[PDB]
């Protein structure tokens, strides 16, 4: 009867908007045991690579299928109220572009209240297994320390923190729960890389992992709303130019493109930022994922929604410092 607990805090406003998800498919909103998921794979599939098969078997060996019960049970109950959503904080803020998204549904009077900086949720893991409770604490680990949850959340909200927690496995491994400093940044991530494979058992990967990606952080600033504006600053000048570029290339002169010198050289990745508190100071935080399927940069919706990618990372570093976490590059 293994058992992990946690109590994670909002960094950043948090959107969990799974109702709106049937009429709007825009409005994404990864939840807690979603995003968990979502993360196991990215770890386990550092290892397995082209098997695709192998890992959905593990996958549904852990969190369940339609024909699987769930090895682990997944309890989370958030212990904070929602509050009323002010739309003078967009202008306020300096975050109108990064969320614009939310900022339209809120005018329409679609959303009313979210999950304000400071908003608690419990989370509680069951297994009668210690491989996978292991894998349950490795994924809600990753979770909070490269990604977030909710609507919007590749882009600034969502993150999280873990304020306090019970947690043999975490010990075992010798993880923290917060990072001090950078370095205890990298020594983590090498730390779940290594372990996760022993646990297991033991070519670029045509989906998300966390071997092949790379991971950046800039900072510390004054406040976390602070590092959420240089994000929204540096996205307002990327659109800009993006705006431009499409207009040209879709519906400009007609011109022969060049076949690159380098394979997949106009092939960028998938970019996400969010917020990390290192050492009890906010920092920006970059993860770029490199695979093998291609993603468009072209969408069939409003260019504002389309996604961002790695060339972003020059609107970010050629105005602040910034350190290289994990390099998978």
């Amino acid at each position: 009867m293994f058992i992990e607990e946690f109590e994670i805090e909002s960094i950043t406003s948090t959107h969990l908007l799974e109702v709106l998800t049937r009429e709007y498919p825009e409005v994404r909103s990864p939840s807690i045991k979603g995003a968990m998921r979502w993360w196991f794979r990215a770890l386990a599939g550092s290892y397995f690579g082209d098997d695709a098969q192998k890992l959905k078997e593990i996958e549904n060996q852990v969190f369940g299928s339609t024909k699987e019960r769930s090895r682990v049970k997944i309890s989370v109950t958030p212990l904070s109220s929602p509050k009323r959503l002010n739309l003078k904080e967009f202008k306020d803020k300096n975050v109108g572009y990064i969320w614009f998204s939310i900022n339209l549904l809120g005018k329409r009077g679609t959303i009313t209240h979210y999950y304000p900086p400071g908003s608690r949720f419990r989370v509680v893991l069951e297994s009668p297994s210690e491989r996978v409770i292991k894998l349950a604490t490795l994924s809600l680990w990753a979770l909070v320390s490269l990604g977030s949850v909710g609507f919007r959340s590749r882009r600034g909200t969502g993150s999280m923190k873990i304020v306090r927690a019970s947690s043999e496995v975490l010990e075992d491994l010798g993880l923290t729960t917060e990072f001090n400093s950078i370095d205890e940044f990298k020594d983590s991530l090498k730390r779940v890389l290594d372990v996760t494979g022993e646990i297991l058992g033991v070519s670029l990967p045509s989906y998300a992992t966390l071997k092949f990606s790379d991971v950046e952080v800039f900072g510390p600033g004054k406040n976390t709303w602070e590092v959420l504006a240089q994000f929204n600053n540096s996205y307002k000048e990327y659109l800009r130019r993006r705006i431009k570029k499409y207009q040209r290339i879709i519906f400009g002169l007609p011109r022969f493109k060049l076949r690159g010198v380098r394979k997949d050289l106009r092939r960028a990745s998938p970019l996400w930022f969010g917020v990390v508190e290192i050492g009890g100071k906010p920092y920006g935080r970059i993860i770029k994922f490199f695979q093998s399927t291609f993603h468009p940069e072209v969408r069939s919706k409003h260019i504002v929604d389309w996604n961002v990618l790695s060339n972003f990372d020059w609107f970010i570093s050629s105005r602040l410092p910034v350190t290289k976490v994990w390099g998978g590059w």
